[PDB]
C-alpha cells in the first residue's frame, strides 16, 4: 500500500563516525542561518580543520560517533505505528529523516519524498523550542530546495514548527526527573538543585528577537508545575562555541558556582534535546559530571535520561501530528511573524512557502 502521508523529522544530525566529523563541521560553520561569521565562506573551512581533532576525540570517548540517527529512527518508527492507528484516513504514514548537516540531508529526504508520490508532507521539527538557528534553518532548507530547482512541490506541505509545551513532552521530562531524584541519597533529595540545561545561543541571535529563550523558559515552567516545585531550579545554557558573547549563565560555571556555594547535589536536565548525543554523553556526562564534578568536590550530580526510546515521547510525536492534521493549519501562528530585527531575506519566502499551500 503506497505511502500517503510523509513526516519529515528535522534536526541537526551528527557525525556517525570520526571520519564524518570534518565535513559535518564544515557544513555547520558555513550555515549563515545557524550563526553569522565574517568571511564565513573562508573562515568555516579554517574552523572545521582546527576543531576536527578534539571533536573526533570527544566522539571516540562516547563510542565512536553520534547515535542521533538511531534514536531519531526509533522515535519515527514508533510514531508511524501510532499514526497508522490514530489517523486511518491519512492512509499509511512514513517518516523521513532530514538532518541539516549530515546524510540524510534535508534535500535528499525531500527528493525521496517526492519520489514516493506522497500526497501530504509535514515538516516536523525535532527542536521543541523554536530558534531561527535551528528549526528556522531547517525550514529555510526546504524552501531553498524547491526554489533552486525552480519547481513546485508535487505534494501538499504544512509544518509543525514548534511544540515547547506539549503535555506529553512535559510529562516525559517530569517522569525522567522524578526517577533521578529517587537516586540521590535520601537525606539529600530535598536539597538537590535542578539545573535545566538548554543549548545556548549567541547574543547576536538572541538580540534580534529569537523566540528560543522564551519557549525554553516555557518548557521549564510547565515541567516545574508538574513537579509542583518539589525542588529549587535554574535555567542555564550549555555548549557555547567561540569567543563572542552568548546567553548565560553557562551550565559549567553554574555547576562550579553552585558547588563552591554549598549546593553539592545537582540534577541536570537536557531540556532542549530529544535524544543523547555529544551534548549530553560527552559534555554533561563526562566533561561536567566526571571532570568538573570531581575537581569542585560535588557529592552527587546526576542527569535525567534523554527522551530517547521512551514510549510516551513517541506518543507525543504521533499526537502532535494527528492534532496537526485534524486542525488543517499550515503552521503555528508564531511562524507567520518573523524576527522584528530579521535581516535574512529567505525567512520571508520560507514563511510564505507554508502559508501558501492549498488544502
Ligand atoms: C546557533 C549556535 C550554534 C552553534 C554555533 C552550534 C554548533 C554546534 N552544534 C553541534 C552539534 C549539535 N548541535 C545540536 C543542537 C543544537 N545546536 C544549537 C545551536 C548551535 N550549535 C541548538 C540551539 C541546538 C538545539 C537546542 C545537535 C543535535 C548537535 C548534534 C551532535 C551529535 O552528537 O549528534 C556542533 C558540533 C560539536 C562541537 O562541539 O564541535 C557544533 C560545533
Ligand atoms: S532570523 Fe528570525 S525570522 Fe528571520
Amino acid at each position: 500500500r503506497k505511502p500517503k502521508t510523509g513526516i519529515l523529522m528535522l534536526n541537526m544530525g551528527g557525525p556517525e563516525t570520526l571520519g564524518d566529523v570534518h565535513d559535518f563541521l564544515l557544513r555547520l560553520f558555513l550555515d549563515r542561518d545557524l550563526m553569522t561569521l565574517p568571511i564565513q565562506n573562508k573562515l568555516a573551512p579554517f574552523i572545521a580543520k582546527r576543531r576536527t581533532p578534539k571533536i573526533q576525540e570527544q566522539y571516540r570517548r562516547i563510542g565512536g560517533g553520534s547515535p542521533i540517527k538511531i534514536w531519531t529512527s526509533k522515535q519515527g518508527e514508533g510514531m508511524v505505528k501510532l499514526l497508522d492507528e490514530l489517523s486511518p484516513n491519512t492512509a499509511p504514514h512514513k517518516y523521513y529523516i532530514g538532518f541539516r548537516y549530515v546524510h540524510p540531508l534535508t534535500e535528499e529526504a525531500i527528493e525521496e519524498m517526492e519520489r514516493d508520490g506522497l500526497e501530504r508532507a509535514i515538516a516536523f521539527t525535532q527542536y521543541p523550542q523554536y530558534s531561527c538557528s535551528t528549526t528556522g534553518s531547517s525550514l529555510n532548507a526546504i524552501y531553498r530546495y524547491y526554489n533552486q530547482v525552480g519547481r513546485k512541490p508535487t505534494m501538499k506541505w504544512s509544518t509543525i514548527d514548534r511544540w515547547p509545551t506539549h503535555h506529553l513532552l512535559i510529562q516525559c521530562f517530569a517522569d525522567h526527573i522524578l526517577k533521578e531524584l529517587d537516586h540521590f541519597p535520601l537525606e539529600k533529595r530535598s536539597e538537590v538543585v535542578i539545573l535545566f540545561s538548554a543549548h545556548s545561543l549567541p547574543m547576536s541571535v538572541v538580540n534580534r528577537g529569537d523566540p528560543y529563550p522564551q519557549e525554553v523558559s516555557a518548557t521549564v515552567q510547565k515541567v516545574m508545575e508538574r513537579l509542583e516545585y518539589c525542588n529549587p531550579y535554574r535555567l542555564v545554557w550549555q555548549s557555547k562555541v567561540g569567543p563572542m558573547p552568548w546567553l548565560g549563565p553557562q551550565t559549567d560555571e553554574s555547576i562550579k558556582g553552585l558547588c563552591e556555594r554549598g549546593r553539592k547535589n545537582i540534577l541536570l536536565v537536557p531540556i532542549a534535546f530529544t535524544s543523547d548525543h555529544i551534548k549530553t554523553l560527552y559534555e554533561l556526562d563526562i566533561e561536567y559530571s566526571q571532570v568538573l564534578a570531581k575537581e569542585c568536590g560535588v557529592e552527587n550530580i546526576r542527569r535525567a535520561e534523554s527522551l530517547n526510546g521512551n514510549p510516551l515521547f513517541s506518543k507525543a510525536l504521533a499526537d502532535l501530528v494527528h492534532s496537526h492534521i485534524q486542525s488543517n493549519e499550515l503552521c503555528s501562528k508564531q511562524l507567520t511573524l518573523s524576527c522584528p530585527l530579521c535581516v535574512n531575506p529567505v525567512c520571508r519566502e520560507t514563511k510564505s512557502f507554508f502559508t501558501s499551500q492549498q488544502l
